[PDB]
């Protein structure tokens, strides 16, 4: 894959941005500037084979980016990119990964290290699917475990109930593996949101298959669990998208 | 009122987060540098008392700032900010001001000039209601009218059909001083899209009011003219933020 260009100036003018100006009255400021945070991103990967990483690589710099986050407020996301941020509407409803500090900073982006000088591959990196779990899912299975420990209140998880070779939840997902297990007694339910798309053959029902997987292990850390198909307020934001669909059809 | 802190960093971290990142496939990247668009910018307020601003100061900045914009995506709003962005999204749909580099990077942001050294102030501004209406406006209305100029194909234009106290079209908005007489001749047509709140009372309809003032001023115009109410994507998306009104009821 091609490499984002001139990372690290995106990455400090994002920082920059966000610091001065975003998620203003969602989410608190870090206490470190955005040289600190570039160095402490920088040193995870750089001077380093592109697969030289694991869990613990971002380690420093996710523990200076992180944020106390707005309780009951947290959404995690699986299969759903659009729908839950639309849902989500950049921190108003509710906060996704991608509206925190390091997640906005990197969002979309590629990188990875080299060995020689600079220190980071600015030509290619590796489709990532290529490297070992422990490293493709080093960035980002920090952040989400970070994430999930700074989680306070009701959490909701937002997922795909209308595929049919992706189970809605699956224990080896971002959120299966570095969210719902880092959860901690702060977290008082776990509320899923099933995405049925609109047209589609529904595969996944709240109370049946991954998602009664999905439920038993939310009740084993004793919070509580609800489960609803397609809200009122998120299958609006579909058919508004779609408003032909059947499903879309007025009184 | 409180100005921007590290507005000239902001700007560049906008800036160059937008040239590396956003609308990649929406919108073209601009030839001039974040360095030299933010020098032109700077020239056009400082060491100038603010109430000394008028429509002409940032021309040479909307010079240098202005994209070519997508054909029949182009979208004026008034009084419906939070309604028309989330339903141009992002750029997907419409293009708004707000997603074109010089809306981007100054969007939300409060800045003036001051006559002693730096040539800005950092520290406090003058609410703007103590200058002329022609320095109020000289940044946002020269970059709409600069935007206007730049559309072709269809213009779609999103109004608030639900204030009793604010016509959905005044020819002294935004757009009816900035939009509409800065339309060319590569404009086709002006759609209207009037915005019904749920819940609240019914002011404006197509056809009649300030809305037929305006039918007759695109008219004269040439440019073909069309108005919906609440077509049902808009009304979905207000749908969703309010499932239980009355109008949202499903067959
Ligand atoms: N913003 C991001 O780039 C990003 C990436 C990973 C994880 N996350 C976080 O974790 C959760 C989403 O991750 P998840 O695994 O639960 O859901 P998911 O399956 O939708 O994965 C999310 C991202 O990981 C990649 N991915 C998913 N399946 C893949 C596959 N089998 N092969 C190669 N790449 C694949 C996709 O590029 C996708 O953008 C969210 O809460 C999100 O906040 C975010």
């Amino acid at each position: 894959i091609v490499p984002t260009r001139e990372l690290e100036n995106v990455f400090l003018g994002r920082c920059k941005d966000y610091e001065i100006t975003r998620y203003l009255d969602i989410l608190p400021r870090v206490r470190s500037d955005c040289s600190a945070l570039w160095k402490d991103f920088f040193k995870a990967f750089s001077f380093k084979n592109p697969c030289d990483l694991d869990l613990g690589s971002y380690k420093d710099f996710f523990t200076s980016a992180q944020q106390q986050l707005p309780k009951n407020k947290v959404m995690f996301w699986s299969g759903v990119y659009d729908e839950a941020h639309d849902y989500a509407n950049t921190g108003r409803k509710y906060i996704t990964l991608e509206d925190t500090l390091p997640g906005y900073m990197l969002n979309s982006l590629v990188w990875c290290g080299q060995r020689a000088n600079p220190g980071f591959n600015e030509k290619v990196c590796p489709d990532f699917k290529t490297c070992p779990v422990q490293a493709r899912e080093s960035f980002w299975g920090m952040a989400s475990s970070s994430y999930a420990h700074s989680a306070e209140g009701e959490v909701t998880y937002m997922v795909d109930g209308s595929n049919p070779k992706v189970p809605a939840y699956r224990p080896d997902s971002f959120f299966g593996k570095y969210g719902l297990p880092n959860l901690t007694n702060k977290v008082t339910r776990v509320k899923v949101i099933v995405l049925h798309r609109l047209g589609e053959k529904i595969i996944e029902k709240c109370g049946a298959g991954s998602l009664l997987d999905l439920e038993k292990l939310v009740k084993a850390k004793h919070f509580a669990f609800d489960c609803v198909e397609n809200p009122r307020a998120v299958l609006f934001l579909l058919c508004s998208d779609n408003p032909n669909a059947r499903e879309c059809r007025l009184a």
